[PDB]
């Protein structure tokens, strides 16, 4: 048995890996590269797509299916496995990227033909396929979200998917991985733990609960799929405490998303799913809005506070979230709340840094809003997280962050004894 890493090697976009064993071949996951590294879409796999036997999903971010479509453009018509959650979060995450991607690399009938051939896998269930078993686990990331493992030829592969950070309430706890030979692992925050949740939360809601009072607008740059209705979920548990305010989701694809939550309701935590059998939503406080189009989105650059405002792109490199910046960032009793991360040399990070002003579209805007970075709200397992989930396992190839970062984790688990090693790119790694 052997993992052959196709993307994420040493970064963290364009997961996929190749498993081959027992004659089959088995493609974890189909992501996009993204970013600076958006070009590689329209390269060559580095494998051929016609002779996969199944691909496996772990979930519906653009990272980890934005190369599906891609995939079935160039012969594969086998099937794609998936949590039911994740067969529907695809299809809104596929159409979406079809429409605003800049240089396409697929067409429509290839988005076409790729969600004609998911089919439903939950956790538990076992997939058989020659002589190779494989299976989801819990990974606690986005709803629906799983790590994979594969069994076959007397050896055990787990493949992690991306791991959530189980402080967080929305989504269950990630399940431990049963010992394996060898463990193809995310290191994305491989350097820290994260800031607590509680506090985290507690700080959010003073910034939110200021601002709103002295008439300010809140801007929160955020991605659709789930950190946007995570922030919905505390504002309707919490709100109660805040000045009443419009809350704007101006997002179109936040606003499906969100319409989709109440049919996924079991992968959610028990928390969550707990609410829904009291037969009220928790993803909608009091006095949301999704705004639809251009029009309300720039009235609610002139519009005055106080309001709490959701928007993309959820890291700045474009979207309505800049227009509100541009307009905001000026007065100072507004505040903007970064509630996920910001790469390096990117604008987040040039406000975060807290200079005099900035340009924005085209134009140097005065920063005086006040700047707030809550990295609590982290989708992705911290250092301590993942140490956690893979204590005892002897051997490890880290993939999915950034070379320093999976560095400072493999530091940490050779020092425990466990072998690590960073995957590169088209390297096969025996099992
Ligand atoms: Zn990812
Ligand atoms: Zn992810």
């Amino acid at each position: 048995m052997r993992i052959v890493p196709f993307g994420a090697a040493r970064e963290v976009t364009g997961s996929a890996h190749l498993l081959l064993a027992g004659g089959r071949r088995v493609l974890l996951d189909c992501g996009m590269f993204q970013g600076k590294e958006e070009a590689r879409n329209h390269a060559p796999f580095g494998f051929d797509p016609k002779e996969v036997d199944a691909v496996l999903l772990t979930h519906a971010h653009l990272d980890h299916v934005g190369r599906l479509p891609k995939l079935f453009r160039e012969g594969y018509r086998g099937p794609v496995y998936a949590t039911r959650a994740t067969v529907l979060l695809m299809e809104i995450v596929l159409e979406d990227a079809l429409k605003v991607m800049d240089e396409p690399f697929f067409g429509p009938e290839d988005v076409e033909e790729a969600l004609g051939h998911l089919r439903p896998l939950e956790y538990g269930e076992w997939l058989r396929l020659g002589a190779l078993s494989l299976a989801f686990g819990q990974a606690g990331h986005l709803p629906g979200s799983a790590f994979v493992v594969a069994q076959g030829e007397g050896r055990t592969l787990v493949y992690s998917g991306d791991l959530g950070n189980r402080e967080k309430d929305v989504l269950p706890d990630p399940s431990l991985p049963p010992l394996a030979d060898l463990v193809l692992a995310e290191g994305t925050y491989g350097d820290r733990p994260h800031r607590p949740y509680r506090e985290t939360v507690r700080e959010f809601l003073e910034i939110l609960e200021k601002t709103l009072s002295q008439g300010g607008k809140v801007l929160i740059p955020t991605f659709a799929v789930e950190r946007a209705q995570e922030i919905l979920y505390v504002l309707y548990t919490h709100g109660h405490r805040l000045p009443r305010a419009p809350i704007y989701l101006d997002s179109p694809m936040a606003g499906r998303v969100l319409s989709l939550y109440p049919r996924l309701v079991r992968y959610f935590s028990e928390e969550v799913q707990a609410h829904f059998l009291q037969g009220k939503n928790p993803f909608r406080p009091a006095g949301l809005e999704v705004v639809e189009h251009t029009e309300a989105s720039k009235a609610l650059n002139r519009a005055p506070g106080p309001m709490v405002v959701l928007a993309g792109s959820g890291m700045l490199a474009g979207g309505r979230i800049l227009h509100h910046l541009k307009h905001g960032l000026s007065d100072p009793r507004n505040a903007l709340v970064f509630v996920g991360y910001q790469p390096q040399g990117g604008l987040g990070a040039e406000i975060i840094a807290r200079p005099p002003a900035v340009r924005i579209l085209g134009e140097e805007v005065p920063l005086r809003a006040s700047v707030h970075t809550l990295g609590g709200f982290s989708g992705h397992a911290g250092q301590d997280e993942l140490l956690d989930w893979l204590q005892g396992e002897p051997r490890v190839v880290l993939v999915h962050g950034e070379e320093e970062k999976l560095l400072a984790l493999g530091k940490l688990l050779a020092l425990r004894g466990q072998e690590v090693s960073l995957a590169r790119f088209g390297e096969g790694v025996p099992v």
